């Protein structure tokens, strides 16, 4: 009893959670849109809580300090009690498995390229064989876990350059690889999310496309704290809305739909 | 220390006997994607195990009037199996009453037709008669179609259901032959791993055509609140993380074509 408020913690990161144009006009929920957005909406309302979005302070999804061993991000955000569950583009891992609860996969990804158009690049393997072409990752996220603990040969040679490239590789925000791969004249390649990846092609200037498979494969749950009672009826309300069509209805409107390309 | 029971499903290249089987005792026998699976699921998380083949040959559905299960779901959900290692789609209505680890395999529903079939789409195959199609009996395909209400695949649940003689068949062989026996009037709905698998198979005289319907995924399943539910789901995201799944794939799927 007592029904509280559930605090949703997320990142802006689009099209999953943007900022309305008219936002310092709105209140609550209502300043934001975008996938997640419209997720969080139809979860809650299959599972009969109340909630309140808000967007994760330090802007990351979550990564353990290995100083400190303290988590940041999202996962910290449910790992020290500030979140009830969060809705967002968050990759499950084995590492974030021990700590936190996830559904059942809602959206399918792997890690991928990212190149200016003309780029000489079509593989991993490509990218491993040559130094003309920078490239980099995301800072405090579940792809450069990837490649810092693969054991696989193609993707160990490309971290052993990654870890120790300089000037930095690595990017604090998605935006910021987008834009330095469209400012690099070809010079730099961006590894990240076949999901992003894909959003970006169908964005103006329309100057960059994704190349090659992907490097492999996961997908992103919803998050809870570890033995929260929230999980279960979330994990079922996830398996519903994938089996009546949701989750593919709203790829479609946030990625293809309102495609500019 | 118990011997866990494992229980399975005879489908390629999943689980299948090998050449030289009848001379072999145990799990000795069998070879294929899943019985790889199993030996190193029970290698991480310490068990020994025996595989057994389901007794009814099937998946898993609910009986609408008994309200019984049948298929692997049932040998879990009535304590004859500790664990279902095959390809076992993850679903609401199972989940309700067996526990699934994060998925090791992705899949979609996906069209099986003989090659040079006037068909590209499921939308394709709603608007006309002269080729029918069916899906596999007891199974998450046709529970697909049966509780979807999408124009095209309500659509094609109507004839189905209703279509004389019956369209669907017990098992995916059985599907497979029927498409290579019909002369292109007989298309079969089954999900893309067993078709892109069938089609780099000799006679190679089937494709897949169209996307997927749907986007799911196969997970490994134990009885509500098993113990091992937990170090078998860690097990699942170690073996994807380490690329051991994605060898697996290679191995089984194309590494084997013939085609
Ligand atoms: C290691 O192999 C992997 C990794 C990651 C996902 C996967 O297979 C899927 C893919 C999608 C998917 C499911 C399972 S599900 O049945 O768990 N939920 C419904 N979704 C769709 C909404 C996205 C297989
Ligand atoms: N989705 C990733 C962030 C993006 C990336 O690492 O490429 C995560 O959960 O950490
Ligand atoms: N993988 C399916 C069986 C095959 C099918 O239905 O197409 C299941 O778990 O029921
Ligand atoms: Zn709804
Ligand atoms: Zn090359
Ligand atoms: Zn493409
Ligand atoms: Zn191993
Ligand atoms: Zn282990
Ligand atoms: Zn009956
Ligand atoms: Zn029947
Ligand atoms: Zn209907
Ligand atoms: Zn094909």
């Amino acid at each position: 009893g007592a029904n509280k408020t559930v605090v949703v913690t997320t990142i802006l990161e689009s099209p999953y959670v943007m900022m309305k144009k008219n936002h310092e006009m709105l209140e609550g929920n209502e300043r934001y849109e975008g996938y997640c957005v419209d997720l969080a909406a139809e979860i809650a309302k299959h599972c009969g809580f109340k909630y309140k979005l808000t967007i994760v302070g330090d802007g990351k999804y979550g990564a353990r300090d290995a100083d400190t061993k303290i988590w940041n991000g999202m996962v910290g955000e449910l790992v020290y009690g500030k979140a009830d569950i969060a809705i967002a583009p968050l990759t499950i891992t084995l590492v974030r498995e021990e700590v936190i609860d996830f559904s059942k996969p809602f959206m399918s990804l792997g890690i991928s390229i990212m190149i200016k158009k003309g780029t000489p690049i079509e593989s991993a393997e490509d990218l491993s064989k040559q130094t003309e072409i920078a490239y980099g990752t995301l800072d405090s996220g579940s792809t450069k876990e990837f490649f810092r603990r693969s054991k696989i040969a193609v993707f160990d040679k490309m971290w052993t350059y990654m870890r120790s490239a300089e000037p930095s590789v690595f990017v604090r925000t998605t935006a910021e690889g987008v834009a330095r791969v469209r400012k690099s004249k070809g010079k730099y390649a961006y590894l990240l999310e076949s999901t992003m990846n894909e959003y970006i092609e169908q964005r103006k200037p329309c100057d960059t496309m994704k190349v090659g498979g992907n490097l492999d494969s996961k997908g992103y749950g919803i998050a809870t704290p570890k033995g929260s009672s929230l999980g279960n009826a979330v994990n079922l309300a996830v398996l519903k809305l994938n089996e009546q069509g949701l989750l593919d209805k709203l790829k479609n409107k946030w990625w293809y739909d309102k495609g500019e390309c």
